[PDB]
DNA sequence: CAGGTAAGCAGTCCGCG
DNA sequence: GCGGACTGCTTAC
C-alpha cells in the first residue's frame, strides 16, 4: 500500500512524522528537513519558480527551519517579502507526499476515552487536578476494545470490583443495561491505588498510543486533568509521556470574555467530539451534555442516579463505572451515526494538513491552495497584516407579510462558489477596475457593459478570462465531491419515503429486510419486494435508509460548508490570500444575480399570464428565489385536480419545463452582460408549497426577513408520503424557545397551513387551558450566558443587566455559600423561568445549568413560583400573534351576529 | 479558538408634553 | 406603551 502520514509535528530543527509504511504498519521518525523559502529576483536570474503574478523567484534552502525562520525575521526588518510556506511542517508533507493521499482507517488509533473524579467541594478543576481519577475507560478502534482501569481504593471510599453480569443485566433485574454488543469487548483491570492505576494507564498508553484522540469534552476537562493529576503526583517527565514525542505545552485559548487552558500534546491528533459535533451537526442545541446530545441522536434514555454525581461511587460504584463505559460508547454511537471521524479523515487527508486543522477554514485552503500552487513550481506570497474592515453581503427582499398560498422557490446551486467560478475570482486574476453604476442600473442592464476583455463583477473588479485561477480551480474540486455525496444523500432520502409509503400497507409475514444500497434509488424489484414485507423489515430498511441519508447529508454539508468557507476566508485578515476586492466581488455579484433573476421571472410570468407590473416573486434572501403560483394553479382551475399529488406533478412540471429554462436564459444573458468566464448560475427548484387539495389551510406566511412558514409536498424531486413544514427563523426553530413551545407553536403553524383558522382557533384555547401542567424543564426559556460577573455588583443586577443575567444571579444568592449546588458556567446555556412578585428569591426570573434539573433545595420554591402567565404571554401567545396577524386570521374566535342563537 | 454578512426579537433605559 | 439607541443572542443564508 502506499505510504500516509499519522501526525506530524515541529520540534525545533526536527520534523516528528509518525506514519503508515508501504507494509501497513506504524513507524516514527525524526527528520533533519531543510526548509526552502523564496526571495524575488531579477529577470536576467534563470529561475523554474515564479510568485503567483509571474515574477521569478530565487528558492533559499536552509541549514535548519529555525535558520529559514531568522530568514523570515530579517526580511521583514529589510522590507521585503518572504514568498513560501513559512509553516514547515506543511512543507514536510508536501514533499514527502506528493501524490493523492490514500488512506487507510482500520490502520488509524482512533481512541475515545472518559475519565470520572469523584469531588466533595464541587467541579474538579482540570489545572489544579487535586482529586483522585478513580475511573478511565479508554476504546481503542485497532482492538476494538473497551479498557477500563477502576479504582477501588481512594481517600473518598473503598469499593468492591464492578461486576460485569449486573451491568449486562436489565434496569429491571437490578443491572446497568450495558448494551449487549459489547459485554464481549470490555477488558477490566481493578486497582487498589491511583499510582498503579495511572503508571499502567501511561504503560498501555505508550503500547497503543492514540493517533486521533477523542471522546466527549475531552479537550477541555479528560486530558488537562490527567495529565496535571499525573504532573502532581509523579512529575512533569512523567506527564509528558501522554506524548509521543514526550513534548506538551500549555495552550492559552482566548476569546472576547476571557481565556482557558489546553494541553497540546505533541505527536497526537485531539478531535474533541463535543468540537466535532459543534462544528459538523449544523444544529443548535439546548444542552450539550453528553446525556443531552445522546437522546437527541440516538434516543437513548438519560442515564438514571440518585444523589449527586459526588456521591455515586461511594453510593453505588457499580452504576458508576458501568456509566463511565457507556458514557464512552455513546460517543461512538454518535460517530457510527454522523460519521464526523470520517469526514475530517477524509478532509484532512485531502489537504495535507494535521487532522485537528479541520476545524480552520483558513488553515484547510491555505494548506490545499499551496499543494496545488506547489505542483506547478510556484511560489505562494507572505501573509501580511490587515486591518479588519466591514463589507457587503447579500441582498434580502423585504416581504409583504400576508398568507401566500401556493409557492414555488428556487435557488442558486453552490452559490458562491458558481459565482467564484463564473467570474475566475483569486488573487492571481485580477485584470483591473471599470467605472461602477449604481447596482439597480446593472440589475436593469441599462448600464454600460463593463468590460469586452475581461470577467466582471458590478463592484467594479474585473478577472482574466484566458485561464482558471487557483482558488476557482481547487474550488471546483471540493464541489465535485460534494455533489456526488449529495447525490446519495437525496437517493436514500427518496428511497426512505418508498418505504414510508410501502407501510401503509404492510403484509403479515416473517421476513427480512432487504440487502440493498440505499445510496443509488431502489429499482423496479427492489420497489415490489418491499410491496410485500412486513412492518418489522419495513421499519428497519428505513433505519437503515435514513442512517444512510444522515451519511451522505455529513458528507455533502460540510463540504458545502467548506467551499462556503472559502468566499469568507478572502475576507478574513488571516487568511494568506486575504483581498476585500475579492471577497466583495462574490457578494456584491450575489446582490446583483437575486435582483436580475428576480426581474427576469416577473417579467417572463407576467407574459404568460398576461399581465403588468405584477410581482409574482414574493421575497429573496442571497440566491433564492419564491415566486407566488396561485395565478398558475387558478389558470387551469382548482376542480380540475384529482388531488393534491395531481396539483404538485403540474407545478413540478411547470416549474421544470417553463422556469428552469426562462431562469436558465435570463442567467445567460448576465453571464455575456457581465463578460464572465464560465455559465455558472444554475437555479433549480427547491419547494413546492400548497395546501391540501380542498382544505382551508392557507399553504404559507411571511411575517418579515427571514421569517416565513410552508406547506411542502416535493423537496429538490423527494415527493414526500407527508407534507412537511418548511419553518424558517419562527421560534418553532429557536434553540431560546421552549421545547414545549416550539412544539405547540409548530401544532399552530401546521393548523394554519393544513387545515385552517377553526382548527388553529380549536388547539389554541385547548393548549391556552392545560400547558400549566407542563413540565418546568419543557416550558423554560434557554440562553447563552456570558459576562456574568461583568452585571455582577454585590451579588445583584448592575446597569443594563440582561434578563438571563438576572436569573443566573437570583440563582447564586438562592445556593450562597454551597459547593455542591451545580455553579452556572461563564459561556454556558442556562434554563431560565420568571418569577411571580413577592416570592422567596426577591426577583422577578431564576436561571440554572441547562440540560439539568434545578437542585433539590430551590426545586420545590421555583415550582411554586413559576410565572405561568407571563412565561405563557412571552413564549407562546406573542409570537403566534405574530404569525397569525401576518397571515391575516384570529387564534380566537371573533363575536358574530350567532351567539345570538 | 476555528470563513463571511444580513437581520430578526428580547430586554434595558429613557424619551415622548 | 412604543420606538430608538443599545446590548445580547440567535438564526438564514
Ligand atoms: C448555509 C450558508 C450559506 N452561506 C452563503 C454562501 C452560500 O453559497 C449562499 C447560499 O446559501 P445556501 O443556498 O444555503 O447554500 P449553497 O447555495 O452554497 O448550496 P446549495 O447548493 O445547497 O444551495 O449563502 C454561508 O456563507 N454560510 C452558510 O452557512
Ligand atoms: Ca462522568
Ligand atoms: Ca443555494
Ligand atoms: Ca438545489
Ligand atoms: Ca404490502
Ligand atoms: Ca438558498
Amino acid at each position: 500500500m502506499k505510504e500516509f502520514y499519522l501526525t506530524v509535528e515541529q520540534i525545533g530543527d526536527s520534523i516528528f512524522e509518525r506514519y503508515i509504511d508501504s507494509n501497513g504498519r506504524e513507524r516514527t521518525r525524526e527528520v533533519e528537513y531543510k526548509p526552502s523559502l523564496f526571495a524575488h529576483c531579477p529577470e536576467s536570474q534563470a529561475t523554474k519558480y515564479f510568485d503567483i503574478y509571474g515574477k521569478p523567484c530565487t528558492r533559499k534552502l536552509f541549514a535548519n527551519m529555525r535558520d529559514a525562520s531568522q530568514w523570515i525575521k530579517r526580511m521583514e526588518d529589510i522590507g521585503l517579502e518572504a514568498l513560501g510556506m513559512d509553516d514547515f511542517k506543511l512543507a514536510y508533507l508536501s514533499d514527502t507526499y506528493n501524490y493523492e493521499i490514500k488512506y487507510d482507517h482500520t490502520k488509524i488509533r482512533v481512541a475515545n476515552f472518559d475519565i470520572e473524579v469523584t469531588s466533595p467541594d464541587g467541579f474538579p478543576e482540570p489545572s489544579q487536578a487535586k482529586h483522585p481519577i478513580d475511573a478511565i475507560t479508554h476504546y481503542d478502534s485497532i482492538d476494538d476494545r473497551f479498557y477500563v482501569f477502576d479504582l477501588l481504593n481512594s481517600p473518598y471510599g473503598n469499593v468492591e470490583e464492578w461486576s460485569i453480569e449486573i451491568a449486562a443485566k436489565l434496569q429491571e433485574q437490578g443491572g446497568d443495561e450495558v448494551p449487549s454488543e459489547i459485554i464481549d469487548k470490555i477488558i477490566y483491570m481493578p486497582f487498589d491505588n491511583e499510582k498503579e492505576l495511572l503508571m499502567e494507564y501511561l504503560n498501555f498508553w505508550q503500547q497503543k498510543t492514540p493517533v486521533i484522540l477523542t471522546g466527549w469534552n475531552v479537550e477541555s476537562f479528560a486530558i488537562p486533568y490527567v495529565y496535571n493529576r499525573i504532573k502532581n503526583i509523579f512529575g512533569e517527565s512523567t506527564a509528558k509521556r501522554l506524548s509521543p514525542h514526550r513534548k506538551t505545552r500549555v495552550k492559552v485559548i482566548e476569546n472576547m470574555y476571557g481565556s482557558r487552558e489546553i494541553i497540546t500534546l505533541f505527536g497526537i491528533s485531539v478531535l474533541d467530539y463535543i468540537d466535532l459535533y459543534k462544528k459538523f451537526s449544523f444544529t443548535n442545541q439546548p444542552s450539550y451534555s453528553l446525556d443531552y446530545i445522546s437522546e437527541f441522536e440516538l434516543n437513548v434514555g438519560k442515564l438514571k442516579y440518585d444523589g449527586p454525581i459526588s456521591k455515586l461511587r461511594e453510593s453505588n460504584h457499580q452504576r458508576y463505572i458501568s456509566y463511565n463505559i457507556i458514557a464512552v460508547y455513546r460517543v461512538l454511537q454518535i460517530d457510527a451515526k454522523r460519521q464526523f471521524i470520517n469526514l475530517s479523515l477524509d478532509m484532512g487527508y485531502y489537504a495535507k494538513i494535521q487532522i485537528q486543522s479541520v476545524f480552520s477554514p483558513i488553515k484547510t485552503w491555505d494548506a490545499i491552495i499551496f499543494n496545488s500552487l506547489k505542483e506547478q513550481n510556484k511560489v505562494i506570497p507572505q501573509g501580511r497584516s490587515h486591518p479588519v474592515q466591514p463589507y457587503p453581503g447579500a441582498f434580502v427582499k423585504e416581504p409583504i407579510p400576508n398568507r401566500y398560498k401556493y409557492v414555488m422557490s428556487f435557488d442558486l446551486t453552490s452559490a458562491y462558489p458558481s459565482i467564484i467560478r463564473q467570474v475566475n475570482i483569486s488573487p492571481e486574476t485580477i485584470a483591473g477596475t471599470f467605472k461602477v453604476a449604481p447596482l439597480h442600473d446593472y440589475i436593469n442592464a441599462v448600464a454600460e457593459r463593463p468590460s469586452d476583455v475581461y470577467s466582471c463583477s458590478p463592484n467594479g473588479m474585473m478577472y482574466y478570462k484566458d485561464r482558471d485561477g487557483v482558488v476557482p480551480t481547487e474550488i471546483t474540486k471540493v464541489f465535485n465531491q460534494r455533489k456526488e455525496h449529495k447525490g446519495y444523500m437525496l437517493a436514500a432520502q427518496r428511497n426512505g419515503e418508498i418505504i414510508k409509503e410501502a407501510l401503509h400497507n404492510p403484509n403479515l409475514s416473517v421476513d427480512e429486510p432487504l440487502d440493498v444500497d440505499y445510496r443509488f434509488d431502489f429499482s423496479d424489484e427492489i420497489k415490489e419486494k418491499i410491496k410485500k414485507l412486513s412492518a418489522k423489515s419495513l421499519n428497519e430498511m428505513l433505519f437503515r435508509a435514513q442512517r444512510t441519508e444522515v451519511a451522505g447529508m455529513t458528507a455533502q454539508i460540510n463540504r458545502k460548508a467548506l467551499i462556503n468557507g472559502l468566499a469568507g476566508a478572502l475576507g478574513n485578515v488571516w487568511f494568506r490570500y486575504y483581498d476585500l476586492r475579492n471577497a466583495t466581488a462574490i457578494t456584491t455579484f450575489g446582490q446583483m444575480a437575486l435582483q436580475w433573476i428576480e426581474r427576469k421571472v416577473n417579467e417572463y410570468l407576467n407574459e404568460v399570464c398576461g399581465t403588468e407590473g405584477e410581482a409574482f416573486v414574493l421575497y429573496g434572501d442571497t440566491d433564492s428565489i419564491y415566486v407566488s403560483a396561485d395565478k398558475i394553479i387558478d389558470k387551469v382551475g382548482e376542480s380540475k385536480f384529482r388531488d393534491t399529488n395531481h396539483w404538485v406533478d403540474f407545478l413540478d412540471k411547470f416549474a421544470r419545463e417553463r422556469m428552469e429554462p426562462a431562469i436558465d436564459r435570463g442567467f445567460r444573458e448576465m453571464c455575456e452582460y457581465m463578460n464572465n468566464k464560465q455559465h455558472l448560475m444554475f437555479m433549480d427548484r427547491e419547494a413546492i408549497a400548497g395546501p391540501p387539495l380542498g382544505s382551508k389551510g392557507i399553504g404559507g406566511f411571511w411575517t418579515g426577513k427571514k421569517r416565513y412558514a410552508l406547506n411542502v409536498w416535493d423537496m429538490e424531486g423527494t415527493r414526500y408520503a407527508e407534507p412537511k413544514l418548511k419553518i424558517m427563523g419562527l421560534e418553532t426553530q429557536k434553540s431560546s424557545t421552549p421545547k414545549a413551545v416550539q412544539k405547540a407553536l409548530k401544532e399552530c403553524i401546521r393548523r394554519m397551513l393544513q387545515e385552517g383558522e377553526e382548527s388553529l382557533q380549536e388547539y389554541f384555547k385547548e393548549f391556552e387551558k392545560e400547558f400549566r401542567q407542563l413540565n418546568y424543564i419543557s416550558i423554560a426559556s434557554v440562553s447563552s450566558a456570558n459576562n456574568i460577573a461583568k452585571y455582577d455588583v454585590g451579588g445583584f443586577p448592575g446597569p443594563k443587566c440582561p434578563f438571563h443575567i438576572r436569573g443566573i444571579l437570583t440563582y447564586n444568592r438562592a445556593i450562597k455559600g454551597n459547593i455542591d449546588a451545580p455553579q452556572v458556567v461563564e459561556g454556558e446555556k442556562v434554563y431560565v423561568l420568571p418569577l411571580r412578585e413577592g416570592n422567596p428569591f426577591g426577583d422577578k426570573c431564576i436561571a440554572w445549568p441547562s440540560g439539568t434539573e434545578i437542585t433539590d433545595l430551590i426545586k420545590d420554591d421555583v415550582l411554586h413560583w413559576m410565572d405561568y402567565t407571563v412565561l405563557l404571554e412571552k413564549t407562546f401567545i406573542k409570537p403566534l400573534e405574530g404569525f397569525t396577524s401576518a397571515a391575516k386570521l384570529d387564534y380566537e374566535k371573533k363575536a358574530s351576529l350567532f351567539d345570538m342563537f
